[PDB]
C-alpha cells in the first residue's frame, strides 16, 4: 500500500511487548517500509488460499490474541533481514532487497511453518504440539533461510542435498537467535513446541541423538520417508556445525571451537560460493574447508577445526 511510515506497538505470541513498523493509509497495515522493498504480513484467516489479506488494523495497537502471530512474524522477519544485512552484507534473500511476505493463521490447527518458494507461511499450531509458529525466532529465521538457499546454492530438497539444505536453515536460524540475544541456545523450536512440557524442542544441534536423530554418518537414515531423511540426517551436519563453533570431543575426536561468528562466515561463504543443487555431505566438507581456507589460510586453526568436526561426525 502507499501511505505514511509509522510505528505501532503490540504483543507477540509469548506475551512480550514490541514496537513494529507499519504503514498508515486509512488503516494501519503490517507493512514495514524501512527494510529493502518492504516486509508485508498477511492474514490467511484460517484458510489455505495465499497470501490472504494484507494485515489491516484500525488503531496501530496489536494487543488482541488474534494479532499475536502477525506481530511476531512481522518483527522476526525484520530481525532476520537485519542479521543478513549487517553480518553478511546481503540485502534480503535474493541479494537485491526482494520484499519479504508472510501469511499467518494458515489453515486450522496446522503444526508447521514453511517457505513455499515465494513467501513464508505459518500455522497457529493445535495448542498442544505447537503454539503459533512465528513466536519462535529460530523457526522464522530457519524458514527464511530456505529462501536464501533457493537463490544461491539451490540445494534440492531430497537425500543428502536436502539434509544440507535443512541443516543450513537450522544453523542460520540459531545464529539469528544468538544475534537477537533472545535467550539463545543450540536447540530448534523450543519457544513454540509443546507448551505443556518444559525443556524440550523439535531438534537439538548440540546433541541430535536426544530426539533420536543421527549424530554420525554411520547412523544416517537410508530409507524414503521425509524425502530421504532431510529432517533426520540434518542432525549429522548440525552436530558438525555445533562442534566447529563450540568445540568438544565426539566419538573420540577432539575439536577446538572457533566460535559462532566464524562458523557463520565459513558456512555463508560455502553456501553462496561453492555449494550446488546436488552437493552431498562429502562436497559440503570440501566447500567448508575451502571457505575456511579462503578466509583464514590453509594452515589456520579454523581450517583445522572444520576438518576435525567433519571427521568427528564421520564425513570424509
Ligand atoms: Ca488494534
Ligand atoms: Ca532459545
Ligand atoms: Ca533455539
Ligand atoms: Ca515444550
Ligand atoms: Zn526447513
Amino acid at each position: 500500500i502507499t501511505g505514511t511510515s509509522t510505528v505501532g506497538v503490540g504483543r507477540g505470541v509469548l506475551g512480550d511487548q514490541k514496537n513494529i513498523n507499519t504503514t498508515y493509509s486509512t488503516y494501519y497495515y503490517l507493512q514495514d517500509n524501512t527494510r529493502g522493498d518492504g516486509i508485508f504480513t498477511y492474514d490467511a484467516k484460517y484458510r489455505t488460499t495465499l497470501p490472504g489479506s494484507l494485515w489491516a488494523d484500525a488503531d496501530n495497537q496489536f494487543f488482541a490474541s488474534y494479532d499475536a502471530p502477525a506481530v511476531d512474524a512481522h518483527y522476526y522477519a525484520g530481525v532476520t533481514y537485519d542479521y543478513y544485512k549487517n553480518v553478511h552484507n546481503r540485502l534480503s534473500y535474493d541479494g537485491n532487497n526482494a520484499a519479504i511476505r508472510s501469511s499467518v493463521h494458515y489453515s486450522q490447527g496446522y503444526n508447521n511453518a514453511f517457505w513455499n518458494g515465494s513467501e513464508m507461511v505459518y500455522g497457529d499450531g493445535d495448542g498442544q504440539t505447537f503454539i503459533p509458529l512465528s513466536g519462535g525466532i529460530d523457526v522464522v529465521a530457519h524458514e527464511l533461510t530456505h529462501a536464501v538457499t533457493d537463490y544461491t546454492a539451490g540445494l534440492i530438497y531430497q537425500n543428502e542435498s536436502g539434509a544440507i539444505n535443512e541443516a543450513i536453515s537450522d544453523i542460520f536460524g540459531t545464529l539469528v537467535e544468538f544475534y537477537a540475544n533472545k535467550n539463545p541456545d543450540w536447540e530448534i523450536g523450543e519457544d513454540v513446541y509443546t507448551p505443556g512440557i518444559s525443556g524440550d524442542s523439535l531438534r537439538s544441534m548440540s546433541d541430535p541423538a536426544k530426539y533420536g536423530d543421527p549424530d554420525h554418518y554411520s547412523k544416517r537414515y537410508t530409507g524414503t520417508q521425509d524425502n530421504g531423511g532431510v529432517h533426520i540426517n540434518s542432525g549429522i551436519i548440525n552436530k558438525a556445525a555445533y562442534l566447529i563453533s563450540q568445540g568438544g570431543t565426539h566419538y573420540g575426536v577432539s575439536v577446538v571451537g572457533i566460535g559462532r561468528d566464524k562458523l557463520g562466515k565459513i558456512f555463508y561463504r560455502a553456501l553462496t560460493q561453492y555449494l550446488t543443487p546436488t552437493s552431498n555431505f562429502s562436497q559440503l566438507r570440501a566447500a567448508a574447508v575451502q571457505s575456511a581456507t579462503d578466509l583464514y589460510g590453509s594452515t589456520s586453526q579454523e581450517v583445522a577445526s572444520v576438518k576435525q568436526a567433519f571427521d568427528a561426525v564421520g564425513v570424509k
